[PDB]
């Protein structure tokens, strides 16, 4: 005999349209048994559930056992199999002989994959035969219905492509088990707060609004993260206790968490009372910061501590890049009154060494959303169908995390195999790519930024809006400009800062033709020069006459400097007109 | 019944801050299990450490069982297979009940990605069964936890792609046990000294940081070979000794290896006492430079016997070498009080057999530090995508092991094929080398020195500062010069 088990059914929420679909086919053969006795007329035999990994399959199936009150009868992949080839075969039949002889009960079938999987995949004879049994089973449920037999076989899987289609046949009923929505994870998050103390100050509608894509599984585990940072007040209170009761002197120090171990492992059979303190919004935050989208294997590049104050000037392209990119994901509001579909992608182009890449990570994290950069060609393999698996992939992983940056760094090369004739393999990924950004998937949050410091060879089909559309030349050409840059590099040094002579240094000839990477090695120079008469001053000191270091840096040191350096970029004309 | 093991928690070191984590996410569940039983919360279920191969990701979990106190399952990846197929599912079931019913225990997945690989890299139906069997598991734990059940699951991988999608999810917690640094090395030696008797004139600080891509396994054999290193003199003493009792004139030698092996050969009862004596700092540098960097297997070239007498004249080009490229390895103090980041590269150009490959191997063997040479077109192949992921990999190769120089010598073939539309292999390749030297990354340690006979046809691109800025000369016309080369 098998009892239902007691398992809480307000713990799933944000599946409204499915559960009541599942009611509306579950409740009706369980709970008037007599009624459908009476009438003659057939039902729903098997019920499907399909989705991704830890969305709450076997959760909802043992909280509708439950909930109806039946007998559940659960049959996981491997509980069925045995030692001999026969005994497998045997236990099938027993647990369908059982079934049907005692109702109304739900036979749960957990990870079918691994059970009926393709019999063309299967060449073994004893995976094809326990399939055959299921078929078999399935048709003796049939016959026996009309008398008063009364059970719904529950099914869950992962993916729907790796069933038999002789066996998706057989089920009738299926129940798509996705992704949740803002509404649908502030419901989620309410299920699991439940047990828990929350402070006032906690709201869990803001939670749900910056939680984008987080699923039912993800948000349970940011719960628990907040209930393990609450609790790091007792460790230090304990840490201070510890060394009272047993000091030890400084013998049971060599690092820090050695010493704090050592103390708990004398105390052994010392009990604490802790008490119950309640969680804040801050705690919250620490805890979302430190979790894990489950989608971590990706290829997710963190965003760097680059803002816009390290960037001097352009503050005209600044105001431009904050309408696309951080219009749309801080005002969604905003776009939908107004009517405006949000934003696919923008293209830098302009001389090497002016700050494109720095820019798309600079706006990446002012919107506190995920980056990726793929540059020039790591995506191409060897072999002839994994670089377009691999670029169907990357929008695939995009889709399911929003927002995000996609960079693509020197895109000279991919674009310009079009226009003529060559290769073959390059001319399908550029197709696939084209396909991607146009065809259907572009369901916004994902923006798309492409770099390139030849803008001359590009094919005019990746140019056309709704692709790669809104063209921003990164140029440097300016007095004002340059003042700023210089300022911005000499900011980063910790006394003397000296304003007067950085704006006298970006009034010479010499200045005048240069460019961000050229001031950059200047500073470089400069410092160089200044370590050198440092060195030969102390040294001589030192030996005739130990002294103290100064790591000061005058105008000498820059006007040497600035004498001897020569500009990189010398011709303006090639970027320009092509 | 399986009791915990007495493992050293004092051993391993480096590792403060993911230590400090693990403590937080462990130490509540197992030490206060009346608590959390009492509150109601639900913990930490799985911990995953990934990293390479020997960098204690198996004795750091040894260690936290010990130190805990708790019951230790050790799960080896061969060691829940048998015969038949059925033996292995009950076993990994018995596994699950065993521990459940007694707690607290710490259940410990050595190496998991031959138990549970990618299920789409698996044909064979036991392999599939087996990652169902696990998920079956990991269910029936959530199930039972709020009565008084208190069991973690810890698990340790060396690469994180080959699991499967699926049993990563499950996995809530991830620790990344990586490279360690100076004042971490400084600890794994003292960790490792602490049973010997070290001399006064050892520096465990100097040898720390002179010890640039080496890991905590490679550190532990440094130690090792010092050991062997002093008992030379013992071997001298018997030898010695051995030739006086059994003589045998000059019969029992043809060479100077067999002889040796021939008298101990005919001692073999004979039993010798060995002084216990100290070791120094010119054993543990003789050590050093006979061990691996574990990534032996490389581009690695050894640094020649050249010397700056070697090269006649040049000397105002020697000062500006030593800036650049010794100035950051050996004074990184210097440089960060100014406040500059460390140099990227430089150029050689000039006429033919001038002595720039020369200049390029001096300059590493000076700095004490790595060299690695590629040649002209060493990269190439004949398929599609293989150029690239080399290119890639070399980078990879030298952000592991720094300080090191890359030599590039002859690069006018690579570079001209940019400013005219020719081939695209050639182009990919460019391309990938100019987002190596300038995008995301690319730390310091690492100095690139790029030499060509033609300074002619090459693209500004690759030119321009922090790719390869410092251009310098390298020709022969003056008299002085000549009679110091002669
Ligand atoms: N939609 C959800 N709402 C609330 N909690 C959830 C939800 N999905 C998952 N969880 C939490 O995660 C756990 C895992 O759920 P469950 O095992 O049913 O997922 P699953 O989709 O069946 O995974 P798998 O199919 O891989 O076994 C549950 O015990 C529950 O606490
Ligand atoms: N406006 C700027 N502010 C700060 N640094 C800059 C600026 N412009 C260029 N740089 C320096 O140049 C380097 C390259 O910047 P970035 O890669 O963004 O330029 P780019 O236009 O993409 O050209 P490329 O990558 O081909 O050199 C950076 O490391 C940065 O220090
Ligand atoms: N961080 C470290 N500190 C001190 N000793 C270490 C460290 N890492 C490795 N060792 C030494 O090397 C040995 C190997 O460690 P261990 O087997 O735990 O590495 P691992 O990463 O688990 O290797 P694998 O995962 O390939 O089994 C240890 O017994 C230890 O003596
Ligand atoms: N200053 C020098 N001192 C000693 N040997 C030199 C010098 N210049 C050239 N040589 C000799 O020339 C050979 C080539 O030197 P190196 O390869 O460094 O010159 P290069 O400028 O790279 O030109 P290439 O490699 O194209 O001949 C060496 O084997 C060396 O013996």
């Amino acid at each position: 005999r098998t009892p239902p088990t007691k398992v809480s059914i307000l713990d799933i929420a944000g599946v409204d349209d499915t559960l009541q679909r599942l009611l509306k086919e579950v409740w009706f053969p369980l709970r008037g048994g007599e009624a459908c006795e009476k009438m003659g007329y057939r039902y729903d035999n098997g019920v499907l559930l399909h989705g991704p990994s830890g969305c709450g399959k076997t959760t909802l199936a043992h909280a509708i056992a439950g909930s109806i009150g039946v007998a559940f009868i659960p049959v996981s992949a491997p509980s069925v199999i045995g030692g001999t080839s026969g005994e497998s075969e045997k236990n099938i039949r027993d647990v369908f002989d059982e079934a049907i002889r005692l109702a109304p009960c739900l036979i749960f079938l957990d990870q079918i994959d691994a059970i009926a999987g393709r019999r063309e995949s299967a060449n073994k004879g004893m995976e094809s035969r326990i399939v055959a049994e299921i078929m078999n089973g399935m048709d003796r449920i049939r016959q026996n219905t009309p008398l008063g037999k009364n059970v719904v076989v529950l099914a869950a899987t992962n993916r729907p492509e790796f069933l038999d289609p002789a066996i998706r046949r057989r089920f009738s009923v299926e129940i798509d088990m996705g992704m949740p929505s803002e509404r649908a994870r502030e419901q989620i998050l309410r299920s699991l707060t439940r047990d828990l103390s929350l402070a006032d100050d906690i709201n869990f509608k803001e939670l749900a609004k910056m939680t984008p894509g987080y699923v039912g599984s993800d948000l349970q585990y940011v719960v628990k993260a907040a209930v393990s940072e609450s609790f790091q007040a007792n460790i230090d209170s304990l840490l201070a206790q510890a060394r009272a009761k047993h000091p030890a002197d400084h013998l049971a120090n060599v690092s820090q968490p050695q010493r704090d171990w050592l103390l708990l492992e004398a105390h052994r059979d010392e009990e604490v009372s802790w008490p119950s303190t309640k969680i804040t919004m801050e705690q919250f935050r620490k805890a979302v910061s430190l979790v894990q989208p489950a989608s971590k294997r990706e290829g997710f590049s963190t965003i760097p501590d680059t803002t816009w104050s390290h960037v001097g000037a352009l503050e005209d392209v600044r105001k431009k890049l904050e309408m696309s990119i951080i219009g749309p994901i801080k005002n969604p509001e905003l776009f939908t009154r107004v009517g405006i579909k949000p934003a696919a992608g923008i293209l830098l182009w302009g001389p090497p060494g002016c700050g494109k890449t720095l820019v798309a990570k600079a706006v990446a994290n002012e919107s506190k959303a995920n980056f990726i950069s793929i540059k020039g060609p790591e995506l191409l393999n060897k072999y002839v169908g994994e670089s377009e698996r691999a670029v169907r992939q990357l929008f695939s992983r995009a889709k399911s995390s929003a927002p995000c940056i996609l960079f693509f760094d020197q895109m000279d090369a991919l674009v310009p195999r079009r226009d003529d004739s060559l290769s073959d393999a390059s001319a399908r990924v550029v197709n696939t790519l084209l396909t991607e950004l146009d065809g259907v998937g572009d369901r916004s949050g994902i923006y798309v930024i492409g770099a390139t410091n030849r803008p001359d060879m590009i094919d005019e089909a990746i140019r056309r809006p709704g692709r790669l559309g809104t063209s921003i030349y990164v140029g440097l050409p300016s007095a004002e400009d340059r003042v700023k840059i210089l300022k911005t590099l000499y900011r980063n040094t910790v006394q003397g800062t000296t304003d007067a002579d950085l704006e006298k240094v970006a009034l010479d000839l010499r200045c005048t033709g240069f460019s961000g990477a050229d001031l950059g090695n200047l500073m470089q120079a400069a410092a160089q020069a200044c370590l050198e008469r440092v060195y030969t001053q102390r040294q001589q000191k030192r030996k005739e006459g130990e002294e103290e270091i100064e790591p000061v840096i005058t105008m000498e040191d820059w006007e040497k400097a600035l004498n001897e350096v020569k500009p990189s970029v010398k011709d303006p004309e090639k970027y320009m007109h092509s």
